[PDB]
């Protein structure tokens, strides 16, 4: 008769191979990895990811961020970088992935995509906020922080 | 609230946990299989001998995949499993893959399921059935 081990973790949806991983809450800043295909799950960074993974994702512990964009059209071209710029402040608290509807034309009517770009912020499997139309990295980073409060 | 005892249904290991905390997601502390999943773990003789006496009520399912009922009543314990997470953990048992255990345990017809809690057999019943006609069973087993 051992004592189990109570520490809180996160589900986190790896987003390269789509794998539930669980982060300890206290190391979300520790570069956790994968345990099945090595890919970083915290990394600041912008996942270009797919239908399948972003099912998965949606239902995840740590707040997801989704940029739903289309190479045709020019502001999501120029939010590109915008978004990356957000996904570094944001490190650590939100993670953030984009999704080309163009490529998968099915999740534009599964998440009733308007105008694009647009961002959808998820937290354990609901929508919590939307917005659409590009703008400038910390207008995101405001109104994001805004509903997580 | 109370401290019960939980045996790892992966490594058989005593672990520790506070009754108020388990939706906590508490972990064994040898193997680190999550001790409270809301799932069914598929268990071997040895595994069940220790956990049919913990402090938090187990539900075996003794089955075979031989059988059509059993196979039709998976889904079903999986479904009540979720729904009992937290109150009543679920364990199935291959009795084909081991053929003693329902000798062991005065089983007939299967599927069989045991209620099980310290040690006790809380109820018994035989034949498949919907999740929520299991779910309702156990749970009028329990008050
Ligand atoms: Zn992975
Ligand atoms: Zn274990
Ligand atoms: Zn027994």
């Amino acid at each position: 008769m051992m004592g189990a081990k109570m520490a809180e973790s996160l589900r986190l949806t790896c987003l390269a191979c789509g794998q539930a991983n669980k982060v300890p809450s206290d190391r979300l800043a520790a570069g956790p990895k994968c345990g099945i295909c090595g890919a970083g799950l915290i990394t600041g960074k912008v996942a270009g990811i797919d239908p399948a993974i972003l099912a998965r994702a949606e239902r995840d512990d740590l707040p997801l961020l989704v940029d739903f964009w289309a190479p045709w059209c020019g502001p999501c071209r120029q939010m590109a970088p915008q978004f990356q710029a957000a996904a570094a402040t944001l490190a650590g608290q939100v993670r953030l992935a984009k999704i080309d509807t163009q490529a998968h034309p099915a999740v534009a009517g599964r998440h009733r995509i308007q105008g694009i770009p647009a961002f959808i912020l998820f937290h354990k499997g609901r929508e919590l906020a939307r917005a659409a139309g590009a703008r400038p990295a910390s207008e995101l980073v405001g109104f994001v922080r805004g509903k997580l409060g």
